[PDB]
């Protein structure tokens, strides 16, 4: 017996609409050299962003209208068209949901489900409370210690984040009452979630084994002539990392401060909280034990490089002995909303950012830069390159293309303007780390922190823009000097 | 607060296992002329349906472990594998779940999640009782008649089923209180399912516009010098399909009876229920709006072939109508699980029959029975090959590659052993027809309307394996008389 229709912000659709409406009319003005499909695509892709930001039809619905508008006038089919040799020449909304990120996060949320069902989170969360609840920034910094220690192992940051420090982030923050898309949230539980998603950039920016994008620096730096390792990608990431975990936690208390700031007794509070839990059941120590197989498979995928070790299969494999085992049904599984509404966006935001690298965007952004800046000392041209690197990640969202797609292009501008090689690579790699600090679609522990409702989506912009510009002046000056010292230039 | 594991039927693991293991080690003494990794998926195939029928970690758990199982043992990757060319030579499990059937079920299942919200599925039920409600049979010949009416329009059965008459199915169960995985599925709720899908069938066997592996058909058969049309189609099929018409219900009515055989006052009922609902509200008149739109586009895709027709992009559009309209909001159409339990295991098991076919398992039967028969006289042939296209299909779940794959092969054989070319097209076009008769993923009918609980899947198997066998009869007898008749020979 349905009455009246839902409430939806019609109003958010003004600034999307119009911003489309101007960026088509501007087509034939286009900046030149560019193809109408691309420039449609931009704008587009634009709008759904402004939509996204203002929210109406919540992402997940603003996602499936910016497709649905993608498909109508004709930027995108629904199958993927092939070129009669099996190459697949466009693809279609449904060849989108086949994504790895997106899956993989989603059985994230399952196995987080899981850890919430069977009381392992909370049982987590008064240990470290424990430990280091006291003073909540002793939280926070031990969640950075936990994430940093985890770079060097799990090289995957979507991992790190569903699998690991998202549930003792929910686990923290509901056993301090702060519950999300609530004016409680600002307890503990925002503060956390900011501080876990920095925590996993610098632990990222620490490791090139912390993800993708920065082995994907070292395969293009071997190809010029820079062997990027373990050891020197370490050693060069040492210093500047130290004084941002030093730092960047510290503004962020200053900033977005934890309105909860002190807990002068976590100690008995905790132990009460754990002896009234009684001694561990036998669904815990099930689960215990898939999570323990899930990070070793994961600290595994590393070394061997092996199907049966995707990153992603792991998690489908941990929901499955979860399912037959018992600690977790199928329906527990399938009304766990927020995985299928990030596959929905995640996976429609991807398709969009391929179509705007595939119809030659960015491409044509990169012949730009490469024709433009041409007499220049090579600091300048440095500074330059590491801005548009940084700010180009609003148009991206996974964090590989950008690199596969920008990395080489400014790399080469950067040594033909008589920058070192060295320096530069280690830059700009840098800078595609820290590039996550933009948006909530630049990577997988961005599109899973900014989606639980601890964290509104303007502040979330607003301070990652801040940090950002203390991130690039923190690494370009500190690790220049740095990488000046030990013999990098 | 959890202290007890969740209910799993552990017995239920023993025939898939068991039979999976035995295939397994009979793998060295496989039939010849076949594959290791042919045989190791038909084996993983075969237990995956096993386990589907006794039901341990219902569908969608079960095919959850079987592609994990397919991805362990070394059968599958996860992520798309290129040839450096382009190609994709392998696909991957993550390359499964961008599939258009599965898609359009799952938009469909929410498109129905808001025909029943809006108020809109009971009026509709209400008014096919008034009409046609007494005496059961009378609604399900009713349904029969509005399937095939919508069969000359409509060329997607996975669309006449989970977009029109599969919410009329759950509209008319819930106004005689028949809900489904409960003992009260039996009042009048089964009937009706296996009712809808049957007519279905018979719609789709109607018109060479019911559906694309009709279509399939027509190329193949153009290919070897016989032009289908849908006049020929129509006239050939119409004898047989009234047959069918008549018989088939009736043996379901015998079969398989509406437990609440008679209302002798639906009229009163009927009218009473309708001025209680009062008069008709503008979500419903939105949601009616909505249906109508889909229903025109999914009538003019069979005359255009356009992206934005693709019978899947249109209930995408429909959703987001929905959505920026009100009658629909986004965590209604999350938390609708059948969409994404469908989803899943019909991907899963699309993909694996896809296995199938790539490890050359499928092409080996067809040369195995173009190698076996040789002298006959044609007719024993032309049953031989009716026999094996309709008892293949449990080894598919499109119904499109089952075509592409063996109409053209047995054609050329039916044709070379003297059978006459227009006949054994026709005949062996009826039985990729009414395949549809053997399993809950032969199409996106069955894959619906056997899941929802009303109909029971141990049932659906053997009533549908005997209306293979008199569906086979009487199109087989009935159908070559007639063509003899009207001059196809
Ligand atoms: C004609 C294109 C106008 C721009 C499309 C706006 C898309 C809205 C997505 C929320
Ligand atoms: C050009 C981008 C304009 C985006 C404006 C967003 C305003 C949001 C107000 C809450
Ligand atoms: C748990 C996944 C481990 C699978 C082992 C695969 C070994 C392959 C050797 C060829
Ligand atoms: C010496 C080249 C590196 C300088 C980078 C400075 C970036 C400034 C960010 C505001
Ligand atoms: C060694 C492979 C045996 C096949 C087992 C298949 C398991 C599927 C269970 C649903
Ligand atoms: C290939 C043999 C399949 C056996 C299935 C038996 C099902 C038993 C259900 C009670
Ligand atoms: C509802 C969308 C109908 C299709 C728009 C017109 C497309 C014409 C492309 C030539
Ligand atoms: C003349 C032969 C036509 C084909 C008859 C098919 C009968 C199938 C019997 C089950
Ligand atoms: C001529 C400069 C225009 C650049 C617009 C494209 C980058 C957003
Ligand atoms: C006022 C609702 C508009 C919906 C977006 C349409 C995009 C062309
Ligand atoms: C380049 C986008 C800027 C993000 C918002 C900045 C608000 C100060
Ligand atoms: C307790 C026996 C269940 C084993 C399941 C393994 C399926 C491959
Ligand atoms: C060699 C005899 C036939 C075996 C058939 C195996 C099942 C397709
Ligand atoms: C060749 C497969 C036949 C299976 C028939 C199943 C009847 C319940
Ligand atoms: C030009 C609009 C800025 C938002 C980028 C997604
Ligand atoms: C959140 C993972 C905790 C596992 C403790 C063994
Ligand atoms: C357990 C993973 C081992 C991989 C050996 C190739
Ligand atoms: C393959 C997983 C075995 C676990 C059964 C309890
Ligand atoms: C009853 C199991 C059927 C096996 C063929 C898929
Ligand atoms: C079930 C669809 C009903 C639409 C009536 C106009
Ligand atoms: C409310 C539907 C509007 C679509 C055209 C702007």
């Amino acid at each position: 017996a349905m009455k009246t229709l839902e409430k939806v912000n019609y109003k958010g659709f003004i600034w999307p609409l119009a911003v489309g409406i101007v960026l088509w009319l501007i087509t034939p003005w286009r900046p030149g050299g560019l193809s109408v499909q691309a420039w449609e695509m931009f704008a587009i892709f634009v709008a759904t962003i402004v939509g996204c930001i203002t929210k109406p039809l919540p992402i997940g619905g603003t996602t499936l209208l910016g497709m649905v508008v993608t498909v109508l006038v004709g930027l995108a089919p629904v199958k993927d068209v092939v070129n009669s040799k099996g190459v697949v020449i466009q693809t279609g909304i449904l060849s989108s949901f086949g994504n790895s990120a997106a899956w993989l996060i989603a059985m994230a949320f399952i196995m987080a489900h899981g850890i919430s069902k069977t009381g392992l989170g909370n049982r987590v969360a008064y240990v470290m409370i424990e430990k280091f609840g006291k003073r909540s920034i002793g939280i926070g910094y031990a969640i950075t210690g936990l994430e940093l220690m985890m770079g060097a192992l799990i090289p995957s940051n979507s991992a790190r984040t569903g699998g690991v420090t998202w549930p003792v982030v929910e686990s923290i923050s509901k056993s301090y009452d702060s519950k999300p898309n609530d004016p409680s949230r600002k307890k503990i539980g925002a503060y956390l979630d900011f501080m876990a998603f920095h925590a996993n950039i610098l632990s990222t920016a620490l490791f090139i084994t912390g993800a993708a994008p920065n082995l994907v620096a070292q395969q293009m730096a071997a190809q010029k002539g820079y062997q990027m390792s373990w050891v020197s990608w370490f050693w060069a990431a040492l210093v500047p990392v130290l004084v941002a975990t030093v730092i960047i936690p510290l503004v962020i208390y200053k900033m977005y401060p934890p309105e909860v700031k002190e807990t002068p007794n976590a100690k008995n509070w905790a132990d009460d909280k754990l002896k009234e839990m009684g001694p561990i059941s036998k669904p815990e120590k099930i689960m215990a034990t898939v999570f323990c197989l899930a990070i070793l498979l994961w600290v595994l995928s590393g070394f061997f490089k092996i199907p049966q070790l995707d990153s992603a299969f792991v998690a489908f494999l941990a929901v499955t002995l979860l399912l037959i085992t018992g600690v977790l049904s199928m329906e527990d599984a399938l009304h766990e909303t927020g995985a299928w509404n990030i596959l929905i966006w995640l996976s429609i935001l991807i398709f969009m950012a391929g179509k705007l690298i595939s119809y030659g965007f960015i491409a044509w952004f990169a012949k730009f830069i490469q024709s433009e800046v041409h007499g220049i000392n090579w600091g300048l041209v440095l500074v330059v390159l590491i801005l548009l690197m940084f700010y180009t990640h609003y148009f991206f969202a996974s964090g590989t293309a950008h690199m596969t797609a920008l990395y080489l292009p400014f790399l080469t501008v950067a040594t033909a303007m008589g920058a070192p090689l060295g320096l530069s690579a280690m830059l700009l790699a840098f800078t595609g780390v820290i590039n996550a600090s933009t948006t909530h679609y630049a990577n997988g522990p961005a599109s899973i922190l900014a989606t639980t409702g601890y964290v509104k989506q303007s502040e979330w912009w607003k301070m990652n823009f801040i940090l950002g510009l203390i991130y690039m002046v923190i690494f370009g000056i500190v690790g220049t000097i740095w990488m000046k010292i030990i013999g990098i230039w």
